[PDB]
């Protein structure tokens, strides 16, 4: 039985996780989110993404592989915190801390780097140099990681304590005030360090910052947190109302101003794409309200959110000659860049934590299910998705708080 009603009490306060899948009346499902986990992070160069990362053949950290059938292989921030973030979930220690080593050293810019906005941050884009070492593409950091990276060390602490190789508790300090400091503006995530009010929805995860308050000690900076999320509800709920309609038809977009508008066409140099295109990113922003229903409680902007989005991809889904909605859509209007991908199809599964429509819920839900894991070129970012969805329509995505 789908719970068309999500509770307005989150899962978080309760201590309540509903189960997506098992509702959905699904079976061996801890099997699938095991076996998921155990493949992404299985030497099989198939669904694997886990790396191991040797030095003149000296083990050093493990990362998780950006796999580029097009540009070639690099290695993101993103995924490195996302893998984190999965380890921890399922009690995945040994993997977690492979990881955590990695980024703390490779990707992390050094506290006395020239320029000030990269200080600290953590270099998005790191490639493997022909000769066999890793190396900064982009210095640049990519904050929805540093925001994973901070709410995967908070949980890696709580869960494991932090007397184990890293101090799980304080490198999570460490990074919440590099977010502070380095990744925000009036309390809304920046979409970069050098552009102003601008942001990225899809960075937008109310809920992590309400747990970040609940987890750090010291009465100043639970309000700082408290008030994140209270900003970050209401530029995803403005940001929905925004595109409510004609002319964007209920999916969010890639980029926003910090008063929820979409930011239409290029506003700065290096912009993939226009800013009020639903996209790779956009894809998340109904993920994420998913995971904040869930875990923080469902309002009803939440509830009409997920439902509309869904609601026009399922109805785009018949404006359609190959029977499926597409990966990216233009003022509703498609962009042709094919069918959806399974990590939009896994996007979506998470969405319906909030969603209400049940006959809907079940169409979108059994899509995802259905789903064999990503595998091949395309499978860096569907997997980790996948992967996130997993744990989410399972049960898995849980706060984990520290005692003090």
């Amino acid at each position: 039985a789908f719970n068309n009603n999500p509770s307005s009490v989150g899962a978080y306060s309760s201590g309540t996780y509903r189960n997506l899948a098992q509702e959905m009346g699904k079976t061996n499902i801890q099997q699938k989110v095991n076996s998921t986990f155990d493949n992404m992070f299985g030497y099989n160069n198939t669904q694997q993404l886990y790396y191991p990362y040797t030095e003149n053949g000296v083990y050093k950290a493990h990362y998780i592989k950006a796999i580029n059938p097009d540009e070639g292989d690099d290695i993101r921030t993103e995924g490195q915190s996302w893998g984190m973030t999965a380890a921890v979930m399922l009690n995945k220690q040994e993997e977690f801390d492979n990881l955590w080593r990695f980024a703390k050293a490779y990707q992390k810019n050094p506290d006395n780097h020239p320029d000030a906005k990269k200080q600290g941050v953590y270099a998005w884009k790191l490639k493997l140099n022909q000769n066999g070492f890793v190396y900064k593409v982009d210095e640049g950091p990519a904050p929805a990681g540093e925001e994973y990276f901070a709410f995967a060390l908070l949980n890696a602490s709580a869960r494991w304590g932090n007397s184990g190789e890293f101090n799980y508790y304080n490198d999570a300090i460490t990074m919440l005030n590099t977010i502070k400091n380095k990744l925000m503006e009036n309390q809304i995530i920046r979409f970069s360090p050098y552009i102003d009010n601008l942001t990225d929805p899809s960075y937008h995860i109310p809920a992590f910052y309400d747990y970040f308050a609940n987890n750090v000690t010291n009465q100043a900076d639970k309000n700082y947190w408290r008030q994140v999320a209270t900003k970050s509800r209401t530029l995803l709920k403005n940001h929905f109302t925004k595109v409510s309609g004609s002319p964007h038809w209920n999916l969010p977009t890639f980029l926003s101003r910090l008063d929820g508008s979409p930011v239409i066409g290029y506003i700065f140099n290096g912009q993939a794409n226009p800013g009020q295109w639903y996209e790779f990113d956009a894809w998340r922003v109904i993920m994420n309200v998913g995971l904040d229903a869930h875990l923080m409680g469902a309002q009803a902007w939440h509830k009409s959110a997920v439902n509309k989005a869904l609601g026009f991809l399922s109805y785009a889904k018949t404006n359609n000659s190959k029977n499926c909605y597409e990966q990216v859509y233009s003022y509703g209007g498609a962009q042709n860049r094919g069918c959806a991908g399974e990590g939009q199809k896994a996007a979506n599964a998470v969405a319906l934590l909030a969603s209400t429509n049940a006959g809907q819920a079940n169409e979108f839900f059994n899509e995802f299910w259905s789903l064999s894991q990503p595998t091949g070129d395309y499978r860096y970012y569907n997997g980790s998705l996948y992967m996130l969805a997993m744990l989410h329509v399972s049960g898995n995505f849980k706060f984990y708080n520290n005692t003090f």
